[PDB]
């Protein structure tokens, strides 16, 4: 009756020995998380990283937010010291429930979220911040610079610091040479009772992992990726205004969504109370929101491991969406290629795996191409062109492997499977670009081989 609690995800409490490597816990837990979407992790009880800064110093600049179930909110974009946030939140939360904030019961708060939310005549507004590390405001986790005590140094090299997790050797993400800040920098949240975050998935379908550094508990729900698209579907039938095509990623737009709504539409959803000094980590194409219970300070990091690989090859195929790329899947598995000396053989064997399915799809591309009546080609390095110079007109998808251009609409590319929508002249004007022969790629995709034996 009016709120039914969604069943509990999995929570794990990894040893030591399972704790030393977040890749591989990741890799053992996966076949019972992947199921659920999220998962909650605690770390060994003495594993405990230093959290301090000066509450004054910290300053940022606060988004609004409306909440309303079912509204559009464009999912990224005053000012607050910590301190002057902080006492902002306790007594909004104080005065909401005419009580102190830890005699507020989680259960209630999330009972209450979901009545106000759905409430018309209820206009409750929060704020809350969200900005990648920088100088005003830089990582909860101890970084290299200032002289750091000899327990700060202790968690400087984890795996678990999240500012490390984009750039050890099972993850993929790392020699990716290309711009995207937006996505391998951690992320810190300033949260308050009732912010939230809304329905979403991570670009390029990756992982992610959420710290949550102190505070009071951020309240999860996630739905497993096998139920993506039956809960776009649900989605889409109730909220239609959201699934609009969109000029850009600076422009995607999201909402609050009631579980039970999805559960009576029969998509599977979890929940978790996600405590200080805890884990979540969410799966790829695993849909999540939530929202927090009150002060709270977390940080996130998206990632990618080598299981992701072929789903982050799925995702790119955005094409069918005309939805934007943050970067370039085939480049980031070509620059792996050219690197294949000096990578983990186990990434190498999985790099080679998707680098065969890429040649192939490529070569029957170019024989469609070639039998449409593109003739002419030449050799164009696409990685030295701003994304924004390198986009499919149509699909928007970035190009990389090849393209096609004409000459009478200079600077314009189309992607090999649209062809037809570059402009009006024949085919015989046309030039395919490519970044490699076939016979480039083969001793690419044979270096990998020799690496992972
Ligand atoms: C508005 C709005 C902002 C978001 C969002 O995405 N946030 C705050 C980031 C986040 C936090 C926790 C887990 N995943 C993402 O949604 N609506
Ligand atoms: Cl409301
Ligand atoms: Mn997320
Ligand atoms: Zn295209």
């Amino acid at each position: 009756s009016m709120f039914l609690p969604p069943p509990e995800c999995p929570v794990f409490e990894p040893s030591w020995e399972e704790f030393a490597d977040p890749f591989a816990f990741i890799h053992k837990i996966r076949p019972i998380a992947e199921q659920t979407g999220i998962c909650k992790v605690r770390p060994p009880p003495d594993w405990q990283p230093p959290f301090a800064c000066d509450v004054d110093k910290l300053h940022f600049t606060p988004r609004i937010q409306r909440l309303n179930e079912l509204e559009a909110q464009t999912r990224v974009k005053r000012d607050y010291t910590l301190r002057t946030f902080g006492e902002m939140a306790d007594a909004f939360k104080s005065d909401y429930f005419n009580m102190p904030v830890h005699m507020v019961p989680t259960e209630l708060v999330e009972k209450e979220f979901w009545r106000l939310v759905s409430t018309i005549e209820e206009d409750v507004t929060v704020e809350y911040g969200a900005d990648i590390a920088s100088k005003e405001f830089g990582s909860g986790f101890p970084v290299r610079d200032i002289k750091l005590s000899p327990e700060e140094e202790e968690y400087l090299d984890s795996g678990w610091n999240l500012n490390n997790m984009p750039v050890m050797e099972q993850s993929v993400l790392a020699h990716i040479t290309a711009d995207i800040c937006g996505m391998k920098l951690p992320w810190l949240y300033v949260g308050m009772c009732f912010s939230s975050f809304c329905w979403h998935i991570e670009d390029h379908w990756s992982y992610s992992i959420n710290y949550l550094h102190w505070g009071e508990p951020k309240t999860w729900y996630g739905v497993p990726g096998y139920a993506a698209e039956q809960l776009e579907n649900v989605m889409k039938k109730l909220a239609p205004e959201l699934f609009v095509s969109q000029p850009d990623l600076l422009h995607q737009l999201v909402t609050i969504m009631n579980p039970n709504t999805l559960m009576t539409h029969e998509v599977p959803v979890y929940r978790t109370n996600q405590c200080a000094g805890e884990f979540v980590i969410t799966f790829p194409r695993a849909y999540h929101s939530g929202f927090n219970q009150g002060f709270n300070f977390a940080e996130a990091v998206n990632f990618c491991t080598v299981d992701w690989l072929p789903l982050g090859r799925q995702c790119v195929e955005y094409r069918l969406l005309h939805r934007y790329c943050v970067f370039s899947h085939d480049e980031m598995i070509c620059k792996m290629a050219s690197k294949a000396d000096v990578l983990d053989v186990v990434v190498a064997s999985t790099v080679q795996k998707d680098m065969a399915i890429m040649i192939e799809d490529e070569k029957a591309l170019r024989e469609t191409v070639r039998k449409l009546g593109v003739i002419d080609s030449e050799r164009m390095d696409f990685e030295l062109l701003p994304d924004d110079e390198r986009q499919c007109v149509k699909c928007k998808t970035t190009c990389f492997m090849s393209a096609i251009s004409c000459s009478c609409k200079p600077g314009l590319l189309v992607c090999l499977h649209h062809v037809k929508e570059l402009c009006s002249c024949p085919p015989y004007k046309y030039k395919l670009r490519y970044r490699y022969t076939l016979d480039d790629l083969y001793p690419m995709m044979n270096a990998l081989k020799l690496r992972a034996e």
